[PDB]
């Protein structure tokens, strides 16, 4: 009945029952005789139309605690383009500890009963995932992850809950990097978990308590403000990424462009499906490393940094900053070429960022 | 040659080279085209004449990463006592993860050598424990650990780099709760560790960092603040130690006191060799549980509460509240009976807090 | 050259050199062997294209420094309609510093030339004002105050930078309640002061440092963060403006609306030629106490308070409320109806708030 | 009843009645449907025996919302070396607004007799005052200010509520700011204001909130924190002081000392009848200002800085800094020599602050 922005801002419980106060205290305190936190927990769970809500101290810290719900032996499924923080943590923490990890294209979901072994657990996926922006299908993975008894888990970072959310889609868990969107101002380190699962949120409450990566009540408290204005950024940046993508297949100088609006993206039809609207990613290839470098000292908006999902707009390229440590003919077979270019839209004025990326475009 | 009251205000890198703020900047911030923490992490390493210092999101997080060194088969000794938030974790999470377990009366140092497996890689050693504050010989564990191949911890909670510094006596890692003495307020949730040793702080870094669960920056600055008066703090605390123990020691009314002050407490010796002052930590007897329910009513100035190193004096009764989950008779059996009493002892007035709880226990 | 938009991302100096983060620190501190208040100040001056930023702990205080510009025996004129904070500190608190106040209808800004008298020395003007929105020319009194030497000051809180510049119409000072819409989240108290004049700049440095009423550096920085969205947040709230308008001009239980966007509000054309958007503030009228009174209760979405620029919709009846202190007959005078209501409109989604104004004017 | 290091803990209403956290929630807020500072007005207010406290941005804010107490045309009574923020606000701020103030050596109560005029209404004393530490008596003070009614002010910032209570010896206003001492940790710009009159807060009340210069939450929390801890630094200093004292009494290279701890020091009685203890504020003489230059090159502990009441050490030479601006021959009058130096005691050790001042002045 509440339409999304107005939820953004009346959903949860954000005010003090005791005085009356429009915004939640800041408990800077350890010991009663945490309700700031408490309170982005039921921010999140509103906004994913989940029924409990966990806040940890960074994106990580929700990935470590929803893979310990499994023990030594039990198998993850992850889509095969896991890097980054999640990879890295799966990898050489987790395997450690007898956790056992497939990654697996599921852009293509019979991918996943392939992969599906007697040990196997959980299915982890991200959707749309970094950096070429491959979409799953949410809906289909929760119904194999029933079928076969899996916890299903989605990293709804790349598109908020404002546009995706998928517990309505049969979901187990739901995460996010709060880092990014959420507190959308790069002042917050955070993660957040939902779920509607009483028993898988026991379990949760119980990991948490027990390895202590709890987001602090000064985090808490900038992270449920920066949340207010959750709809109105990723509007700005929705529009500023339509007119961005009309630019980029003009121009001479772009080849191949990656975003789920692309009607030729694969599984376009199936984001479309699953959500309405789009992340503010984009990847796009020019010719060279060169040409990447050109680029981006050319522009005048557009910020040269790792980051995404601030209030202005940033730039990478991905074969030099986030996957130069993989040799460059597997980052061929990736796709991930020496020319491709990374950017985060931000919340710039859309006229701007679209003449500022195309008239340093225009330098190559 | 600094000595340690000048240590805690000159020690470590505080201020801003930057500006010349006398205090650390808190850096709110996600994305650099942590500062407060690396101060916080510096004051730790200076405190406890390490080389490398961590900050995690709470004491039960640095407990967590540190565990984390290990993998699935290696063997862990703690001492017999452990429990909380410790015994917890290590038994109903990384059991889990094929981390084993072995609980050893560390105040006989020749019960761990007993211990040792082909498997067992870590020592991990708290004095004084809680709640009966056995003692256990740093030096003689350090020392068994090298000859051992062990990599060797000390939870310094209770005593704080004021009093007490593993470290120097050879161990390899020590960390704290600075939720309680470091802080001292009551008002940050955080966990301290710090090594010389450079190949351990990698592999720390490398945890913390894939698994998260880091402090933040608003958390960190408060934490700096609260360690400023910490050597002020614990002086005030152990003037009134030693005046409520004889206070306690000559009452009708009162059974036994377990403090490693008292010269007839198990290694008493070797407390005073390897620490020059006491916790504020003190556990007594009355007659019972209805006793123990008068006294706590009868006073005035402590606080009924389960924390420990407040600025205000706190009582407890652990067979009620951090143990009544033990069957009574085990409870019996390792001493925590029905009228134990534990008390946190604050920084109010010395007097005040002797004839306070005389007055208390007088009603009984 | 900067869109609007892209100059609340990218105008002042919100980073830090030092480190590279993209986000001001907050410097807690007292003693340099304050950065963060200096980045709210170059804030404001670069969105008002003035040369200097001054913030102060309130809007109230922000006044009472401009104010004290003037010597004893020194003359004001200001808009007749002046209420609330500003009326009471003239006429409560400088008259008994011999600063003398006149208010003067300046909705015809001849008024003010026939108010001038030989110790007039400033010239201070709100528009639009509170509750009835009444618009004064700015650009005309600016050109009357400087024939006759007059410092003159706009109170532009309601129209914020985003939509109105005072500094660009040859006034002298501008200020700003950032309690308010730039703030725009209901938790920083602070008001903002800029100029061009150097000489003007320098005594308000002057006074400032003097009297002490300075904007605390974490105010500061959550100020500096909520104006980031100020410009997403204007838009939303003039597009649902806009919608409400032409709801409350159809309805039979509404007579009278006041807002400057209306033709028929009187110097209409004066606010278009002067700003490029709306404040969201609108004042209506129902039939007496009691439809106002049902009608705050019938509505789900408006929050009954007396703050504005808030993310949600606030709702008040000024004859109650802000005005109850004068007698009835002069509220009458003034257009201070009983059924004047007030609302302060949010970023809720517009439907939302169209629709459940209507829905509640039509239990009327 | 309760000692003075108790009521530093327990006085005062510092915790949460809607949770029992043990620490003041921080209300980052400006609507309900300040709780922070609130709380640190009945710190104070408790801390001085007075029953209504005020926060303030700063100290000078405190000290202008008082003065405001007056009207054009009245005269205030000061002690005659006030300076620095006091002495500026006064003669270039107030004074143009009719305020008349007449500085007069306090020293002898009978000066204060001499002075008074018909339209005198207030007498402010410092004591000790700035940098000589000239001491009034603050009891015959106050019988000359009732005799004569008049509102009698105390600035109580160089002995904090620990030592010296002007309110207990019939003082109307007591004030501080709250900047050095009483927060302790050179990270909050804040003032304080304590009284017992009703009518005058009352008044106090009205200025504070028609002028604005209200402390925010954050900085109210950061106050009662270090407020904690007030007592242990103030006793740790006061050691340090004493013990300075002898050993700069003793040297060579050091002619006069000014401390009220000195039996020759002028009203030195009279300081012990109204106080139990000493400010950490030392002024000393050396040769000349290149004597002065190379003392404080030569100290490892001392910091070279204008602030006071920190917890590490300060030192600075008043003719170079604070009173470069008065004529060479007016600070020779005044007893501001070229060799003045003052020290801020700070909470190091005491041997190692009182050994590495000696060491320095030995390179004399």
């Amino acid at each position: 009945s509440m339409n999304k922005k107005t939820k953004l801002i009346h959903g949860g419980h954000t005010t003090d029952d005791y005085t009356g106060a429009v915004t939640t205290p800041i408990y800077q305190t350890s010991t009663y005789l945490n309700p700031t936190r408490s309170s982005v927990e039921s921010v999140i769970a509103a906004l994913e139309n989940g029924k409990h809500g966990f806040a940890f101290s960074s994106g990580v810290a929700a990935i470590s605690a929803v893979v310990m719900l499994l023990d030594k032996g039990d198998h993850i499924i992850l889509n095969s383009d896991v890097y980054g923080g999640t990879y890295r943590a799966l990898t050489k923490v987790f395997t450690r500890f007898g956790i056992e990890v497939d990654f697996v294209d599921t852009t293509h979901t019979d991918s996943i009963v392939q992969a599906i072994r007697p040990t196997t657990k959980m299915l982890f996926i991200e959707t749309p995932s970094n950096p070429l922006l491959r979409v799953t299908d949410i809906k289909k993975s929760a119904e194999i992850a029933k079928e076969h008894g899996l916890i299903s888990v989605v990293d709804n970072t790349f598109m908020t809950p404002y546009y995706q959310n998928p517990l309505d889609l049969g979901i187990d868990i739901v995460l996010h990097s709060a880092t990014k969107y959420l507190g959308g101002h790069s002042d917050v380190v955070a993660g957040l978990v939902a779920t509607s699962d009483d028993k898988l949120a026991e379990r949760l409450a119980f990991i948490s308590n027990s390895t202590g990566g709890i987001l602090g009540p000064q985090d808490s408290y900038l992270l449920v403000r920066g949340i207010k204005t959750l709809g109105l950024r990723m509007e700005q940046i929705n529009r500023s990424v339509i007119e961005i993508i009309k630019m980029l297949q003009a121009h001479p100088a772009v080849q191949q462009v990656f975003h789920p609006s692309i009607e030729s993206h694969l599984n376009h039809d199936v984001h479309m499906a699953q959500a309405d609207g789009h992340t503010g990613v984009i990847a796009f290839e020019v010719k060279n490393t060169e040409s990447a470098k050109q680029l981006i000292k050319a522009t005048s908006y557009y910020t040269l940094a790792e980051a995404l999902g601030a209030v202005e707009s940033l730039i990478s390229v991905p074969a030099l900053m986030t996957h130069a440590s993989i040799p460059a003919d597997i980052r061929a077979k990736e796709g991930i070429t020496d020319g491709l270019v990374r950017i985060s839209v931000g919340i710039e004025d859309t006229e701007d960022l679209v003449d500022d990326l195309k008239q340093a475009l225009d330098t190559l």
